[PDB]
């Protein structure tokens, strides 16, 4: 599922995700503007081997099992294929523990690079939340 913006930022608040560890909602939806383009499905195989999956392009080195990453952990002890569902639950669950993890949202570099220190807000503004 391709969500709409304000689409998103309802079901990101709704899964907990607003000021979550004091992550504002238009942090985590210019993330995931930029990391999947708002598709749930979207993957992005890394140089390491590893895959991105889903929205927030959560990585099976450390999150999900694949099946196909070497040495990898499964931190958030799915199958990363639960990650590409229309329904964001397992997405948002992982991204908890990982922005809790003490990178904070830093463990999305198209966070850091695109977003971090941006004007966030933008990205909600217009929705109703
Ligand atoms: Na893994
Ligand atoms: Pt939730
Ligand atoms: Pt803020
Ligand atoms: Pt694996
Ligand atoms: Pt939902
Ligand atoms: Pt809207």
């Amino acid at each position: 599922k391709v969500f709409g913006r304000c689409e998103l930022a309802a079901a990101m608040k709704r899964h907990g995700l607003d000021n979550y560890r004091g992550y504002s909602l238009g942090n985590w939806v210019c993330a995931a503007k930029f990391e999947s383009n708002f598709n749930t499905q979207a993957t992005n195989r890394n140089t390491d081997g590893s895959t991105d999956y889903g929205i927030l392009q959560i990585n099976s080195r450390w999150w999900c099992n694949d099946g196909r990453t070497p040495g990898s952990r499964n931190l958030c002890n799915i199958p990363c294929s639960a990650l590409l569902s229309s329904d964001i639950t397992a997405s948002v669950n992982c991204a908890k523990k990982i922005v809790s993890d003490g990178n904070g949202m830093n463990a999305w570099v198209a966070w850091r690079n695109r977003c971090k220190g941006t004007d966030v807000q933008a990205w909600i503004r217009g929705c109703r939340l």
